[PDB]
Formats: C-alpha cells, structure tokens, sequence
C-alpha cells in the first residue's frame, strides 16, 4: 500500500534464512554449542512473536529461545559497551577472550536485524516495524534486546568493563541500554568493580574525562550499589587499536 502501518523499518529481508544461517555458523564454530538445534532455535524465536500484537510483546513470549540459547559466557571477561558499537566489536574481534552481547549467540542471531509481526495472522511484516519512541516500547525488538540484555548483565561477575563514546554530549546516557538496563542488573554480590573505559574523539587527547558530570553521575549509581567504579581515558584511539592488534608491539 501507500501507507505504512508503523513509523520504523519493517523487518529485515530474509529474516528467517538469515537468523537460520547465523546460528548454523555460530554452532560450527563455538564447539559448546554443538548440541544446539538451529531448526528449533528458529523455532523458539518465531513464537516469540508471529501472530502476537507488535505492541504487545512479552519478556515471558522469549523465554523458550533464552532456554534454548542458554550459553555460559566467562563471568569476569564481560566487556559491556554503550553508543561505540563499531570499536567495542574490533576490540572482541581481536581480544577474543572477551564477550560482548553481540558475541553471545542470541546476540549474535539478532545483531542489526529487525523483525515484527503482525495481530491475528502468521506473516511476518516486511513493510514496518513499531518503533521504540513514535509507536510503543513494547516491541518485538526492544523486549529481545531488554530480555537479552539483561540477562547478559546477570551472568558479569569479577571485573566487568564498559567501553563509552567520550566524543558525545552524554558519555554517559542513562536513557541508554547500558544505563537504563545492565548497570541495574550487575550482582553486587559477584561484581567488585565496573571498570569504564573512556574513548577520545580524534584530535581531543588530554581533558580528563573520567571527571566528566555524567561519569560521576554513573560512579555514584554503581557506587550506592556496592560496586567498585574504576575509570580511565584511552586518550588516543589509534594508539589503542595498535595495542590491542599487536601487543608485542614495544611502544605498547
Ligand atoms: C546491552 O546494552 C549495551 C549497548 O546498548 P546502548 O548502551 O548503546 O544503548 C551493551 O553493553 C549490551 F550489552
Ligand atoms: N537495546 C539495544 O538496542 C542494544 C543494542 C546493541 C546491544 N545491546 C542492546
């Protein structure tokens, strides 16, 4: 038609072959996940939401997926990320010992893709997708990455890391997935210490940003939790990156 029922992007073509597709992969190459079976995999995440009101998903309607994509990831190697979504993931690229969300299988299934369906009918609604802010929160695609999410936040213990964009006007947004989900889902009873690491735009390598007001305002949320807040500036990216990738490097 001429009109769109939702004001977001429908779902992504080829969206059962392609969360099909990823989880064979992920199932060849993470040899925990052997036993998985993708068929149900699929299965489980089109329960979730085919036939259900697009505004009327439930934590309770992915719950067969979460059982099935149950995964035991390192609890101390947990790097959390907020708004840097491109270096987070060449970090974990690199340093493969740690996971971000996106690293996970369910993550990794549903990473950058969208998909709704629609009320009393068993299509899947290529056209538009209810978004977050214009139509409900109640989502297929915000209730996966909430269930998700937290559960992933969960699962931290020791250590866990957050990497943050120190180039935006909030380094730290409450309003964010980080902020408004996983920082209130860290155990204090496993977690001792969320440790930020705050990334520098190009150019700007000296300003202190750990004693930025929204950093503080995250230090005395983690802090009134019982959780230990640690803070450093990775003042220059490109010196990072050539860390990371090759740490024999001596000027690292
Ligand atoms: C869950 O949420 C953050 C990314 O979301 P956002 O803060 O950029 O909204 C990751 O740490 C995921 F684990
Ligand atoms: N809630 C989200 O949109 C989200 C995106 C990427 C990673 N984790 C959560």
């Amino acid at each position: 038609r001429w009109r769109q029922t939702w004001s977001g992007p429908g779902t992504t073509k080829r969206f059962p072959e392609t969360v099909l597709a990823r989880c064979v992969k992920y199932t060849e190459i993470h040899p925990e996940m052997r036993h998985v079976d993708c068929q149900s995999v699929w299965d489980a995440f089109k329960g979730a939401f085919i036939s259900k009101h697009p505004c009327d998903i439930t934590e309770e309607d992915y719950q067969p997926l979460m059982k099935l994509g149950t995964q035991t990831v390192p609890c101390n190697k947990i790097l959390l990320w907020s708004r840097i979504k491109d270096l987070a993931h060449q970090f974990t690229q690199v340093q493969r010992d740690m996971f971000t969300l996106e690293d996970t299988l369910l993550g990794y299934l549903a990473d950058d893709l969208t998909w709704c369906g629609e009320f009393d009918t068993s299509k899947i609604n290529y056209q538009s997708c209810p978004d977050w802010r214009k139509d409900c929160s109640n989502n297929p695609v915000s209730v996966f990455w909430k269930t998700v999410s937290r559960r992933f936040a969960e699962a931290a213990c020791d250590v866990v890391h957050v990497m943050l964009d120190g180039s935006r006007s909030k380094i730290f947004d409450k309003d964010s997935t980080f902020g408004s989900v996983e920082v209130h889902n860290l155990q204090p009873e496993k977690v001792q210490t969320l440790e930020a690491w705050v990334i520098h735009g190009g150019r700007e390598d000296s300003r202190d940003l750990c004693q930025d007001p929204t950093i503080k305002e995250l230090e005395s949320i983690i802090s009134k939790r019982n959780i230990q807040f640690s803070c450093k500036n990775i003042y220059r990216p490109d010196k990072f990156l050539q860390c990371v990738k090759n740490p024999e490097d001596s000027s690292c």
